[PDB]
Order: C-alpha cells, then sequence, then structure tokens
C-alpha cells in the first residue's frame, strides 16, 4: 500500500477488467457493485476484436466511458458488439425502480449489431431521464438504433448512425408512452449527428408515441446507399406519427427518392399529432419530396433544395392536417442556380382563415382548389373568424372590405359579416364552386372588430380572406324614369353620402345602369358639400322616350374629411 | 519504480486522494501544487456521502473532473454538497491575479447545496474567461446556482438547474460589471440546459451588468413545481436588466404563470437594456404572458404558446422601450389547435417610424393607440424620420402618398413633407387625438429621398406610415360660375395635368363642389391630350340661377405616359 | 501482478510517458503501437514549459487526450508548442491508407506555434473523416490554425482560435479538394468557437475548395487587435471562394473595419460559389461592411449591426452574383437605439425576376439602378419568367397588371406577357434606360400562369415586377367627330365591355381625348347593363364646330359580376 499515502490496488479506474468471467458476464459484478462509471478500452486489449455484450441490463444511471470516436471503422477505439442472437446490447431501464434512473450514456464508443440483419434493437432505453449518447456510432443491423420510451431531459449529439434499420427497424425511434400520455420522449436533443445508408424512419415515432419539445438540429442525413435490409414500404427520413414541440431545422438532407430506397419524402407527420413542428432552414440536395403532412400544427420555412442530379424539382408538403398549417414553398433551384420553383405567389393581402383566431373549433381539410390546400368548414349558426380592426382605420374615415374565398359544402349556406351582433351585410354562398365574396364596412359601422359567421343551413367551406382599406365604395340604387316627352327630365333621388360611404364622397364615376340609357343626356348635381348627389336624365332625342332603366349605379370615391 | 519504463507512484492521475487532511482542507494542497486537473471519483469513495466542499476558492484554471452526469439522482456518480453554513461551494476567482485565469471548470458533477433554504451561492466565478461548467447539477438551496462577474469566454451547456433561487436567488446571474463597464458577462453559452422548479430569476442580470453577446438556446425552462423557498415578488423566467446583444431562441417554456409561483411573465427586459435582443422561435406551452420590455431593441418573432391545459390565450410583450421594439405576435394555439390569437393584422403597408431611418434620436414612448402602443415623440423644427424613394417609383410618372398616423402632443405642430429641404405639404396637427395626415407627392416631385419633420412649435407623436405608388390624386380648386342667366354657362379656370398630378392624367371623376349645384348641367371638356380640362356648368332652369359653390375637386387618375 | 486479479504494469492509461527518446520521436512509437488514446499530461510534467512536436504524422483516428481548457494562457493545463523549423506539428492524413481515418483528434489542448511569426500550418487534416477537435486552443503563428482538404463529418467547437495568420495564413482553411471535386470539405460544425486578433481569412476557403453543408454558427468574430503579422491585402472574416450549402447564423462579429488590420468585410464569397449559403441572424457591433458577394444564391434576413463607435453605418453587401440573392438589409442602429439604416423600402408589391421560377437560365448581373442591383439578362427569344396564377383571382371577374421594371440592351428588345403561347400583350422595351411596363390581363384571359417572354431582336435587362388584381382598366379607342353643324352631336362606336375589361364594368370615369373638347358637351350612354357604353359629344357652340380629337380615353372600374 503506502503509495506514498494510499493504499496500491487502487481500482479507482473501474476498466472492464475488473468483475468477473466473460465480457457480458461482468455484466453485473460492474452493475452490482453499482460502479458509477466503467472504462472499456479499445480493440486492443481484446485483440483486434471488438468487446461483444448482449442483454445487458442497467437499472442505474451508469457511465459507459470509452475511447473510441463516432466513425464507421472498427479498427481503433472502443468497438462493441451485439451477441449472436440477442435481442439488444443494452438495455437502460428504470422500470421497477424505486427512484427514476437518471444520468448515465454511452461516451466514445463504436456500436455495432452482431451481423447487418439482425432486426432487435441496438440500444434500448426505457422509464430513464438525462441520458447522454455522445461521440458514438450505431450500426449493422436492420432493426432499431436507440429505442426510447419514457425518456427526458435527454441528449443524443454527434454521434453517427448508418446501415441500420429495414422492414421493422430504423435510427432513433421514440416508442409508444409506458403509461400515462406523460410517460413519452420530451426534452431530447438530436444534435451534430450524421445519419447515412439506413432502412425505416432515419428518426421516428409511433401512433401513441405523444413526443414534446424535441430538437433535431444541425444534423446531416444523406441515403448513401441502400443497407443490407432495403425498405419494403414507401419511406420517409423522418416519420412522426405524434409529435408535438419540435425544431427541425438548418439540418442538411440530401438523395432522398423513391428510386433511392424508397424515400418518397423527407418528413412525414401523423394525423393525430398536435404541437407545433418547426420545420425551418434546411437545405436539401436533390430531394423528391418535402413530405406529407397529414396532422399538426407544421410552419415551415426556409427551406431551399439545389436540384442538383435530381430528375425532378422538389415537390412540396402535401397537406392534409386538420390543423393551421404555414407551409412556405420549399424553394428549388437547378444545378445552375436558375429558380424553377420560387415563393407562392399569393393573392395580394390573402389570409388562410386558419391563420385568424375564433371562438370556435374548426378542423382544416383538404381541397385541392384551395389557395393553400387548407380550407376550414364551417357548420350553420356558427362563427367563421372574428379579428381586430387596425387602429390606423378606425378614425371614422375609413372604408374597407373584407373579400373572401368560400364553397358552399351544399345549397343554403350563408356568410354574414358582422360587427359583434350587428350584422353589416350578408352574402348567399352558391354550393360546389369557389367564388369571391364582397363585403363592404362603411366608414361609419368599423369598430373595434370585425368577425364572419355562417348564418345559413348549410356547412360552408372558408379559404381565405383579404381584409383592408378602400379608396371607393360601388354603390346601385333604384330610379324611375319612366317616359319622358321631348326636352323632359328626371332627377334621381338623393344619394346621400351617409349611405353611399358612411362619410364624405370625395367623388363618383360617371353613372352606369342596369340598361341601355340611349338619348339620355345624364349628369351629376351635388346636393350638398360632403358628396351627396342626384343623377339628372334629360331626353335629348326631340320626341318622346319610353325609358327602359330601373337601376343606377356608380363608384364613390372617398378620401378624407372636408379639408 | 522501473514500471517498465518510468517510476511507480504515478499520481499523474491526481485524484482528490492525494492532498492532505479533509475534502475542502485538500483545498489548497489540489491547489498550491497548482495541479491542472483533479479526479473526483463518485459517491462510492466517500461512503454512499457526497464529497463536502465549503468556500473553496480557485485562483488559476482548474478543471476539476468527475464522473457523474447531469441529474437530480444523488446515489450514482459525483456528487458536491455545500458545508453547513458556508456561503459557497467554489469560488473561481482571478481577483489580484498577474495574468487572469482562463480555462478550467466543472466536468460531470452533481452540485447540491447544503440544504434547500441555504441563501448565498452555489458557484460564484468572478474575473475569469473561457470558463465551462458541462455535464452538471446546480441544485437544493434558496440562493443563485451560478453567480457570474466579469466572466467572458465561457459556457455552461448540457447542466440541470433545479430547485434554485427564492426572494434573493435564482438560477444564473449577470452580475454588476468588475470596475469598468466592459468587467461585464460577455461571450457565453447557456444551451443544452433543463432548469426546473426553481424561484427568482432562472436567468437573470442586475441594474449594472451591462451583459453582450449571450446565447440562450435550445434550453427546456419548465415550472415543475414551486421550491423550498417561493417567489415573494412577481417574477420573470428570464429578468434582464441589462441586456446587449442576445440570442434568446428555440427554448422551450411550460407552464409558467402568477399562480404557479407569480412567474408574471417569461421575459423581462429593464428600461436601461440596449443592445439586440433576439426572442425568436421558442415553443412556449400553457405560459400567461411573454412578458415585459420596458427597454433595449428587442425583436420577437416565431414564438408560438399551446394554451393547454391554461385558462387564458398568453399575453403579449407589454412594450414601454425607448427604443424600436419589432414584437410579432406570439401566436396563442388552444389544445384543440384552434388559433386564438393570430398574427397582429396591421394596416396594409404599415411601418412603425421608429422602423425607419433618421438623423435624430427620437425616445420611443408608449401610447395605448398607438398601432404598436410604441410611438415616437419628435419636438418643434425635427426630422421625424427620411427614407429612400424606390428606384421603380422614380421615373417620373408616379405619384406617390405618404399617410401618417400622428397626435399633437399640444397646440401647434405641423408636419410638413419633404423632399430635401423642398417642402412639399404641410399638415396643421390636432392636438390631443391620433389622425391620419396625408400627404400627396406630384410625380414630378420625387426624387431620391423623402423626409417627414415637425416644422411647428409643439411635440408631435408620431405612430406609422403608410407609403407607396398611388393610381390617382384628389385635386380640388377655385370657381365663381356666379349668377347666370337662362341658358348661360360658365367654364371653370384650366385645370393643368402638371398642376394636377405632375403628369399626364388619364382622366376624371365626375366634378362634386363645396355645395349643391341644383339646376347645373356640368360637364368637362379636355383643354389638351395630357388631360388638362375644364369643367362646364350651364344654367339648365330656363330662368336665372344663383349659383352658391366656390369649389369644384375631381379625384384624378393617373397611369403611366402618353402611348 | 495479481493485482486483485489482473497483472500490474497496467500501461492502460497509455500517457506519452510510454513510448521512446523525445517528445515527437515517442512519435510512431505511440503511432506504431497503434495505440487508440494517449494522454498527454500538464505543463508540470515537462517543467513548465509546453510538450514540443513537430511533423508529426497520424495514419489513423488517433484520439490526443488533454487535461488542458480552450484559452490563451500557458502555465496551466497541457500546452504543446510547434518546433523550431517545422512546417506543421500534427498532420492527420488518410493519403495512402487502404481504410480511409474515421475518428480521432484534439481534446482538451493548448496548440501553440513556435513563435508568432512561423508561416505555415499548425494543424493540417487531410483525407480523413470523423475528426473532432473540441476544447482547444490554435494560436501564436502567421500561418493557417487548422488546414483541412479534403476532411468529412468532422466537428471544430468550443475551441479559440486567435494570434494566427497573416500574408499566407488564417484560422480554419477548406483548401482544394484532393482529387475528385467530391474529395472536398463537408459536413463539418464550427460552433461555440472564439475567434480573437487574428490575421487573413478567420475562416476561409480556395477557388477549387467546392465545400458544402458548413455551419459556422453561435461563435464570437472579434478583431481585439492587430497579430504580429498585419494583412497586407484587403481583408474579410469570412473568406469563401467557393461555398455551396452553409449556415453562417447567430454569430457575433465585432470591430471589424479597414482602419483596424484592413478587414473591409465581414463576409466575402467568391464567383464561383454556388450552393446556398444563409447568413442570418448574425449581431454585429462597429463593424464597417457586410462585404462582397461575388457569386452563388445567398439569403441574408435578421442581421442587425449597432453601429457603436464606429464612425459610420455599416455599408450593405455588394452583389454581382450571377444567381439569385436575397439580401435583406443588415439595419443599423447607433448606440443610442437609433435606426440609421432600416429594412429596405421596396415598390408594394416588388418581386426580383430572379426570385421567380423559368424553364431558362439566366445569369443575374449588377446593374446600379436595380431595385437590388440584380438584374436578368434574357436574350432574344427567351422566356424572362412564368409564374402562377393564383387561385382566388381565376374566378373569371379578376383583372389583374403586370408592371416589370425593364432595361433594353439595346434596341429591338420586346416583352411579351402570355397565357401559355397566347400573346396576350407587347411593349417595345427602350434601349439604354430604366421604365415601367405595364401589361393589362383582362379578366377573361387569366388562366393557370403567366410568362413574361423577350420577343424582340436585342437583350432585355429584367429587374422586378408588380403583379396583382387591380380594380379598374384603362382603355383607349378611336373616334371621328368631325365637323358638327350647331347643334349636332356625334355617338362614339360601342364600348363592349368584353373588349374594354373582359367582364361586367362597374362604371367608367369622364372620357378625356387626345386634344382639346372646346365647346363640346360630353355625356355617356350605357348600352347594356353589363357597362358597354358610348360617348356622346353634342356641339353646345351655337355654330360650326371642326372637333381635333380622333381618340378617347377613360379609366373603367371593375367590381364583381351584375349583383
Amino acid at each position: 500500500d503506502g503509495r506514498t499515502i494510499q493504499e496500491a490496488f487502487d481500482s479507482l479506474p473501474r476498466l472492464e477488467s475488473f468483475s468477473g468471467s466473460t465480457a457480458t458476464d461482468k455484466l453485473r459484478a460492474a452493475i452490482t457493485l453499482g460502479v458509477s462509471e466503467v472504462a472499456i478500452g479499445p480493440v486492443e486489449g481484446n485483440g483486434g476484436r471488438p468487446y461483444e455484450f448482449g442483454d445487458v441490463v442497467i437499472p442505474y444511471p451508469l457511465r459507459i466511458v470509452g475511447c473510441g470516436s463516432q466513425g464507421i471503422n472498427v479498427t481503433k477505439g472502443t468497438v462493441l458488439k451485439r451477441s449472436a442472437g440477442a435481442s439488444f446490447m443494452f438495455h437502460f431501464t428504470g422500470e421497477g425502480q424505486a427512484q427514476r434512473p437518471m444520468g448515465g450514456g454511452l461516451f466514445n464508443i463504436n456500436l455495432n449489431g452482431d451481423t447487418a440483419t439482425a432486426l432487435g434493437d441496438i440500444i434500448k432505453v426505457t422509464q430513464w431521464s438525462y441520458f447522454k449518447a455522445n461521440n458514438c456510432a450505431f450500426q449493422n443491423m436492420a432493426g432499431w438504433g436507440i429505442r426510447l420510451k419514457d425518456v427526458m431531459e435527454s441528449n443524443i449529439s454527434g454521434n453517427l448512425f448508418r446501415r441500420l434499420g429495414g422492414p421493422s427497424g430504423g435510427g432513433i425511434l421514440f416508442d409508444d408512452v409506458r403509461s400515462a400520455v406523460t410517460d413519452n420522449v420530451n426534452n431530447l436533443h438530436i444534435e451534430d449527428n450524421t445519419f447515412a445508408l439506413m432502412s425505416g424512419p432515419w428518426i421516428g415515432s409511433t401512433a401513441n408515441s405523444n413526443p414534446d419539445l424535441i430538437w433535431i438540429v444541425r444534423n446531416k442525413f444523406e441515403f448513401d446507399g441502400t443497407p443490407a435490409a432495403p425498405n419494403t414500404v414507401d419511406s420517409y427520413v423522418l416519420d412522426f406519427q405524434q409529435l408535438s414541440r419540435a425544431f427541425i431545422q438548418d439540418n442538411g438532407f440530401t438523395h432522398f427518392t423513391t428510386e433511392r430506397n424508397r424515400y418518397v419524402g423527407v418528413l412525414r407527420v401523423g394525423a393525430t399529432a398536435v404541437g407545433t413542428i418547426k420545420f425551418e432552414d434546411n437545405l436539401l440536395f436533390a430531394c423528391e419530396s418535402a413530405g406529407l403532412i397529414a396532422g399538426g400544427i407544421v410552419v415551415s420555412r426556409g427551406n431551399v433544395n439545389n436540384q442538383g442530379s435530381a430528375t425532378t424539382a422538389i415537390k412540396q408538403f402535401t397537406n392534409t392536417s386538420s390543423k393551421l398549417c404555414k407551409l412556405e414553398r420549399v424553394i428549388n433551384v437547378q444545378s445552375n442556380g436558375n429558380v424553377s420553383v420560387g415563393q407562392q405567389i399569393l393573392p395580394d393581402g390573402y389570409i388562410n382563415m386558419a391563420e385568424l383566431p375564433g371562438n370556435t373549433r374548426l378542423p382544416s381539410e383538404y381541397d385541392a382548389d384551395g389557395e393553400t390546400t387548407s380550407v376550414l368548414r364551417v357548420p350553420a349558426n356558427t362563427q367563421v373568424r372574428q379579428w381586430s380592426v387596425p387602429k390606423m382605420y378606425k378614425d371614422g374615415l375609413t372604408v374597407t372590405k373584407v373579400t373572401v374565398r368560400a364553397k358552399g359544402a351544399a345549397a343554403g349556406a350563408i356568410l354574414s359579416l358582422q360587427s359583434g351582433s350587428t350584422v353589416l351585410s350578408t352574402k348567399s354562398i352558391d354550393a360546389g364552386v369557389w367564388k369571391n365574396y364582397v363585403f363592404y364596412v362603411k366608414a361609419n359601422q368599423l369598430q373595434e372588430t370585425l368577425q364572419l359567421r355562417n348564418t345559413g343551413t348549410a356547412d360552408v367551406l372558408a379559404d381565405g380572406m383579404v381584409f383592408g382599406k378602400v379608396d371607393y365604395i360601388d354603390w346601385d340604387f333604384a330610379i324611375a324614369p319612366g317616359t319622358l316627352a321631348a326636352g323632359a327630365k328626371y332627377t334621381t333621388p338623393n344619394q346621400s353620402y351617409l349611405d353611399v360611404a358612411g362619410m364624405r364622397v370625395q367623388a363618383v364615376s360617371i353613372p352606369m345602369f342596369d340598361g341601355p340609357t340611349t338619348g339620355l343626356q345624364v349628369w351629376v348635381e351635388a346636393t350638398s358639400a360632403n358628396g351627396s348627389f342626384v343623377v339628372v336624365m334629360k331626353n335629348d332625342t326631340g320626341s318622346e322616350l319610353v325609358t327602359t332603366v330601373t337601376r343606377c349605379r356608380v363608384r364613390a370615391f372617398v378620401s378624407k374629411g372636408h379639408h
């Protein structure tokens, strides 16, 4: 002893070597002793061969430290191979534990499956928190690299994932929740990683996985080739049947195509997905499709695909989500720098109705002819949406206009534009077609908020709207000029600015009519300084003129007050 | 010796064990020797108990390496407890050092306070650079986790912060500058961290802290519960009384409410804060308010709150900053996917005046009725803002119009629109109310720049403006038709296109007037190809007509040149 | 032996000590043995001096582990100095290797050059993957810190770079590709780093480097001072002669000016650069210029410069790229919070033509007078761009208008607006000047897509366009009133709504003419309910009137259908 102070036999560097019979049977000698960190040394101390573990169960936050690195090659560093017919290599599980396991993981380790085809899992983590897998590899099997169930607060960064998955595998799997829907995968970082040459979902989640607050950022995903096990189904690199808050950002994705192992899209989001998925500022190369969004709130912006050697421009998300999606185009630039798919050219001032606030839950649905393909279904006697009027417009001197693109599901839908419960105007909605419905708000009618409501008896599908100030209002009114003797004239009823615009009328257009006014000399007389007017119609023919018109119309122009 | 080459007693693995009497008195034996790295081994070598340090002072970049992990549990890994009545556990300080300490920190260590209520600091870092605290924990006291004064170039990532703070504590504190305002906290990364169940500011700064270039990104902040010490005051998760360049992005924030330990908002920014704070693309859940911005330039976009179980939609930032803030709505989506707070519906083409360039410092102030609540105060004889005219509009054939929303602080404010020192037109500003002031720029007056100036004698508050091309210009002019005999007519003075629009006039509206024109047949005669015109007013009554009008007006429509 | 189980002499902790003669000659004893990890201990075991390596070649993924930290100071931790006249310290190379090196690097090491002026390289990495350099320093020479050739999948994060470069050095260099253009630098992370007081490019690439998928994020770049070797040429902090997919985001940049060692700009991008460079959300302080973009697709948004003590507002990117660039202003705020350079005020609805899709590669070029300085050159008989018409506009009841800003390179350019191969209308383009060319699409002509084509015989330069719905259409038509006897009148040919607007005409303006209409009383008669009309011109003079006009024009207003 007397090692200048302590004793010798200082197995503080608890390497695998101190334990028992064989590597895997040393197993719980490691674990039974409840040692905190175990060194695993390089492939030199096992004679060029990897240490071979199988079905090792870790019930406590055990650091397995290595002296390898992220990388495919197996000839330098710590290397670990799954055993002949074992289901997993390590199962870090707090199932049955009084206190939940918190910490531990895999540091500096090249982890392989026993064979390039062994279905199963490499590393399972169940009911655990603050697992880290750093500077590692996960490779060489046809099951899942890392399988996660009820794991929180965790980190998987700077690793390689390769030759993983197939028919019933993939990379990192968010499995079903363990018990309650809150026993999910949440607060997990997947960063700085490299994914390559894999089958199944590269990252995925099950139909009951309920994941939340997932970072998938600054990774590199690239096809690379087909592994031992090709895909049996149309596949997506990121396949999340459920997903809540998620950042999927600043990643590369390269060569994901149908012909290349059936990667028909980059991201797929299941119908039952909820929370906000940000798919933003990814740089793609020669990818076939952004993917399929069947559910959730998904925001996609800033993504750019260089088409490279691909035969076609990237296809945009197919969206059938029942929820607001804001899917800005994935820009397609050809390898020569030419844009062949640009930003979506929207109608000026277009707002998809799902982007507006409202007091009723209104599921979105797919319509091929909707501006964004996504439209609200609004049943009878139900608010569409209600929004705040800009403070610059509430000056008593601004006419505004709402144009809404709508389709009746059947006969009898009516849209009303309202200020609160006051009905401003109504439009009957034509069944079965998209049409633009125009509603003007006189300057004296505009208040704090506006709403559209279905006041009819059938469902209306609401696409989007344009709302804003206008500098004129159209006006049509009854006339009855009758039969005029030679030289006789008729003067229309007064058209008060109050009725026309709700505010001073600056001027009007020439008047037009619901029929020919042959032989009528027409002019306008102001009846007040505020732009009220009559139209005068004088028989200029020299003999009796039987007029036919019964309506007159103008465009009335509006500016401010009297100065 | 002759250890196949060297000597034995190879205390190159300098564990705590080689030093002196007790853990803390080993203290400077460690430190006096000036050893670079010290291993601290797991809770097994101290008999299930943590090693207990207090008031240990580190004057040199000392790595304290551990074999623990980020995590709450104290039963596996390196664990360190503050001592009975000690103020701190470690003080990494370069106070008095000839050369500033640069490096060192805390690697793989679960750090606890002696008791869940001990006010003080766990870890203080003063006058230091390139401190790293990685894979750690900071927990179990009512003071500050990490206290920072004059620390630069540093990193605190992948840690847990929990059961910290209260009345006079919090998580990570940016304390006052040490001496000169440049002895601040700058270039610090706070990433990949987990904050939980804490009181005070989770991250904060003092009124004299002057921090700059701070990342707070891809962390998880969640209420979790109330710790031993509840908040005594209304609190904010991020409370920066001073802050310059800062990225606060891609974080989760969950369940921050008044009822939940008085977290009345997520972010608060002090009045004296300066540099650009980016609060962007955070995903919130059941949070009560974005917070209160009392100062600085703050940009907030891309944030989305899922309201979840909260009773109310998230409230938006209250902003009283004297400086430009660009605060895009934090979108509120209900747990069912329904938007109940959408993006702010702005007037079409609205620009808040603080977003424009100008040659004078003009502090912003709060006005409830301003479009963004933030408005400029512009004293007499002072420029409001000046901007560049788009090159597409400077073709000699484009009329433009400025609409500015303004309120006089008192009688006598005047806004002038100018091209350089040339005054284009003026509007007297009404005291005490918001009104829209309209200024037209004839096509022949538009040059390189435009400016608004207060040319009056009182302050004007400037909200925002709309500036853009228009396809018409309103025009009003003097007439004097007088008394007309039967059949007699009056022709107005010529209305030159040069005066009307400054360019060819395409057409005009019907003319209106400052009073009734009963009995007057009115038409327009072109006087040139370029749209100049007179109005003719003919007495169509058959007897003497005494007219009353003295002004005529039209809308004049403009298109391009003559072809 | 019988070390309670194993043998003693357990040189599993392979420190440098076990090898051979001297540090560098231990060289391949380390390497020949093919040891995976080598510890290098602190400056204490070499008597206060750094271990001094030179021209050490590593052909296999060797971890060189240290117990230092990122930092300038050389008195605590592992420190390594280049030798007297050696070209490099380590060359991690897989040149000649059967299997490519994958893994290894530099962990916890302060790496210095022998002298502050030694041109050369500190660390070269050639033909390698998954190199990591973490928690390190790279300092004290006038050559390159890290030189990279054919390195992939790699990471350089959390390091210090200082007193590096000069005339023929810099920080991190992406050197030429090794053999095929795919033997590049790709999938590399440069994060969390600190750059300081350096010359040359801080990060750069050669004219043949072809880099792809580079992160440069959340670093701190600051002038700091001039090193031993000042710049001999105008320099850029980031100088990438070639660069494809790259994220340059969330970085600080501080005090980069011409006077401060000739940093004339922050980023320079070479003419032959391709793939999408995102320069986004950087926070600059007292920087002189964003830089010079001579090539590639570059997207720049969210950047803000606080001018601080600098004398001038930051200058914006100079752009001469042949490819689409979307360069949103770098906002300039003065140290007092006043904006002095705001967002670019664009014409309302402006789209630079390069942002649109098209079937032909059309290189962009510089024009000082272009809205963005970047314009397309479109030769004869070639499409300009083609875009999709918004679905809200394709209702058969919407008139739209294209305004395109264009300059003929020479006489004879013609722009045609077309729906597919159907020509809607044409404009001859004036040589040598920018002009706005207006094209109206009647409501009955609008289909699925629109295109502009050069149908002339010279090149046209295309700046940008405005495309959108309009609520009127201008119309001009032939008349022949001739000589009218007293009281006689002329009625123009019918103006069908079909010809005027392609849809119902709501009203028209007063008619104007190609000359004076003195003495003509003019009115309009509707000829149908759908807004067709004639103009009547009656001689109101009482004697023969010889008219002179031959054209009449109106603005025609359009709304929806008949209800």
